[PDB]
């Protein structure tokens, strides 16, 4: 399968990422609360549903939520401001709340069966969001005696996510706090800045973007 790319909505950020977030990859976006990481997840959940000429992959979305960050009204807003049907865009997002780290791991293992079901349809899954990758692991595995089990379980979880990305030709997008690593920070005037770091086949760099009624854009 040739790698597909989903536009972030920001031309500057897309350029930094080599065209958009990639299928067959995990993109891991770091930042503090309000940094833009969750706004970017909501934007991508709309963009991926568009045709390739408009920056999408005609795809369905799966959203695994660990910190109650998914906002259906934000999806509706982004969809409408981009001239799309809000009800239709929302219907193509399969939402699952993860109650703890073990459940989060199970949901990703169970996702394989769901991906197979839409694989040869008009709207195969093309994007899996995990917002956030680590909140449950950090809340549950505190201190020295818990570190080994936490790193082993997180490494297994990441392997399971990579397997989904590669087997079903989807982009996996996950958020984190301090894979293709992007770090977000506050810029000037409410702008946000993304920095791509340690990418094997993309140079490091930065992109400035805005959060608007359309989600993310330059
Ligand atoms: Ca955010």
């Amino acid at each position: 399968a040739t790698i597909g790319r989903i536009s972030t909505g920001s031309k500057s950020l897309d350029k930094l990422l080599g065209g958009g977030i990639e299928t067959q990859a995990i993109t891991e976006v770091f930042g503090e609360f309000g940094s833009g990481k969750t706004q970017l997840a909501h934007t991508l959940a709309v963009m991926v549903q568009l045709p390739p000429e408009e920056g999408g992959l005609n795809g369905s979305v799966m959203w695994i939520d660990t910190e109650n960050t998914f906002r259906p009204e934000r999806i509706r807003e982004i969809a409408q401001n981009r001239g799309l049907d809000p009800d239709e865009v929302l219907k193509h997002i399969a939402y699952a709340r993860a109650f703890n780290s073990n459940h989060q791991m199970l949901l990703v293992q169970q996702a394989s069966a769901m991906m197979v079901e839409l694989l040869n349809t008009d709207r195969p899954y093309k994007l899996l969001i995990v917002d956030s990758l680590t909140s449950h692991f950090r809340s549950e595995y505190i201190g020295r005696g818990a570190l080994a089990e936490r790193q082993q379980k997180l490494a297994k979880h990441l392997a399971d996510l990579h397997r989904l990305a590669n087997l079903y030709d989807i982009a996996v997008f996950v958020t984190n706090q301090v894979t293709l690593r992007v770090y977000l920070r506050k810029g000037k005037g409410g702008k946000r800045i993304a920095r791509l770091i340690d990418a094997p086949h993309l140079p490091e760099g930065e992109a400035v973007f805005s959060i608007t009624e359309k989600g993310i854009e330059d």
